[PDB]
């Protein structure tokens, strides 16, 4: 695994998490996508759906840098 996938890098991701207030205890990975996606949602992605699409797939992103790194449990 490339230098962006450590435990050094994932520590960077789940600070930045717990920073936005998103990652919370026994966290699965649709969860924190939903809550990412949510601190995004407002004038943009209300008013643009293209740009409501894409703060979705970056949250769904994330969810899942997250999940390889070990923060949020897979999907059921
Ligand atoms: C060990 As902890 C406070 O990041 O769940
Ligand atoms: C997987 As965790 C949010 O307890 O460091
Ligand atoms: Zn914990
Ligand atoms: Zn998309
Ligand atoms: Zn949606
Ligand atoms: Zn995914
Ligand atoms: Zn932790």
């Amino acid at each position: 695994l490339s230098p962006q996938y450590n435990w050094v890098a994932c520590g960077i991701l789940e600070g930045g998490l717990k920073a936005a207030g998103v990652l919370e205890e026994g966290q699965y990975n649709r969860e924190l996508a939903e809550a990412i996606a949510a601190k995004g949602e407002g004038f943009w992605t209300t008013q643009f759906p293209q740009i409501g699409d894409w703060n979705e797939d970056q949250a769904a992103a994330l969810a899942d840098r997250a999940q390889t790194c070990g923060l949020v449990k897979a999907d059921t």
